[PDB]
């Protein structure tokens, strides 16, 4: 009932065995080595798409690089997913999450725009949420160069990218884009860059994760909050879009995704809360290393598909 | 959903046109006319079933009347739904909720056992939850009197019957029955009868509902609380079965269902929280008077089906 999946144990062993630069092996985590290691073992290939296209989105600090993923070359008007990557083991960009965004596009049969928002410390807050909001409003306008007619937005993101989902949804709630946000899907969201990581002894499942693995997740959280800066949404959640919130059972910050789901329910916002029992923080980009993550991701995508179908059915009824 | 649905506004005008609450209560003849009115306008007919069978369940206060609904005359082994009715606009029995339990059995394609648990003031607390637990344990043993073998339980109930779902799921969590409870579906649960009904002032949608309508829901809630009694589930919710929790947008006690869904999420229990925007307390037996309630119920049934499918994949 308290457990670690066997593929999860293997990944945690792989993390503990990662040597350092020939400079000094010891306890070694050069971002360069992490980048090589995670690119190699983490996720499946991007694979085949009808559309895989670089975009340039006009933004308040210059052009925002983005990328369109679509199983189809062309399609009827419908929703578009806008994706905000999180970070941790790697800083994160279009390449780190590209296999996930391609697979999301295939399973939901919808176009996915992934956003390469400005990172800290090069670009202070509020560059990251400004870019995410600019990108959502641009997609919502159905720009000629996108080659898609967009009738609604779905926002998706992982870890601190999850908080970029929450803050962008709240911004478009307060000042709507051309079309509405009809669903949010934050994966294991990190909802407060101000909040200190739990210590080993404060996590009830610490004994299952082990101190050495928990140190990895702590380091990832700290690095992520350094690079991906957004404000906690501590105010009223009334009028936020219907949600799928997914946590990791072995994630020391599972309480952050749980509390967001709980606050949505208390405000009367529909929410599907799921927890990946015996899986870790960061699983959506670990679908090769930890194949049991596929089931976790597919369960989230099925819930999101139900919200989208119901949301479009309720709009066809109202009109 | 547009603050008050047109069909809901029509039902509230219908309610205002009946003889209504006096000194914050429904007296005996007012309630009597309301019950005939609700029987005449509320729900569609029971309709066609492959099985519609009366049952007698042994319980700690005598026999417990129950009724099996099933579209199929005969079926492979599978989950069984146990249903614990609520009340308020109806007294609550096998007849008042029969159309709902029949439609639940058809849509899910599963047997539903509705339970006629002992009521107060004749049988005081804890007869109701005792009967509900006994009935669930009985169904779990796959008794010969059902023509059906049971691999798992699903618990479902409305209003004070929603709290019988919660208390019963907790009892079977602590001391398992022969098969597990794989899902819970409380509709607009009343989770703490000892709490005061919200005032017109305290309910944020009071102005949409109107004072006269609010007095009706308050009187109907008091009438239900007299008949159907269980105490709040007090401890840790960890280990509780995966849930679909449905509230009413115009229901003064929506905070109770919202808070239950929120407490499940905090404990790491998977939960689908849904709120029927612009619909009222008691909609699951108002599918004829308020046809828009069909969409609310089918949405809850679709989410419940996803839980059952995932529960049986995993096993
Ligand atoms: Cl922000």
């Amino acid at each position: 009932e308290l457990f670690v999946r066997p593929d999860v144990r293997g990944f945690l062993d792989f993390l503990n065995n990662l040597p350092g630069p020939k400079m000094h092996e010891l306890d070694a985590p050069t971002a360069r080595q992490m980048y090589v290691a995670m690119k190699d073992v983490g996720d499946p290939p991007v694979g085949e798409l009808g559309t895989l296209l670089d975009l340039s989105i006009p933004g308040p600090g210059g052009d925002i690089p983005a990328r369109l993923y679509d199983p189809r070359a062309s399609r009827e008007p419908g929703p578009a997913i806008v994706f905000f990557h999180g970070g941790g083991f790697v800083i994160g960009d279009l390449e780190s999450h590209g296999s996930f965004t391609a697979e999301m596009a295939r399973v939901l049969d919808l176009p996915v725009i992934a956003v390469d928002y400005r990172l800290a410390p090069e670009f202070p807050w509020p560059a990251a949420p400004d870019d995410c909001e600019a990108a959502a409003r641009w997609v919502a306008n159905s720009p000629a160069e996108l080659g898609r007619s967009v009738t609604s937005l779905v926002l998706c993101g992982d870890s601190a990218g999850g908080n970029l989902v929450i803050v962008t949804a709240a911004a478009l709630r307060d000042q709507p884009a051309k079309v509405p946000v009809i669903a949010q899907l934050p994966f294991y969201p990190a909802t407060d860059a101000s909040k200190e990581y739990p210590s080993y002894a404060e996590f009830a499942e610490g004994y299952l994760l082990t101190r050495d693995s928990m140190e990895w997740f702590m380091a990832a959280y700290k690095s992520e909050a350094d690079h991906i800066r957004s404000s906690p949404l501590l105010g009223d959640l009334a009028g936020m879009p219907p949600a799928v919130v997914v946590t990791g059972g072995l994630d020391p910050i599972r309480d952050q995704g749980r509390a967001y789901a709980a606050a949505l329910a208390l405000a009367g916002v529909p929410v599907v809360f799921r927890e990946a029992k015996g899986n870790i923080h960061g699983f959506i980009t670990l679908r090769k290393a930890i194949p049991s993550s596929v089931g976790d991701v597919m369960g989230a995508f099925a819930a999101l598909k139900d919200i989208i179908v119901e949301a479009e059915g309720d709009r066809a009824m109202a009109q």
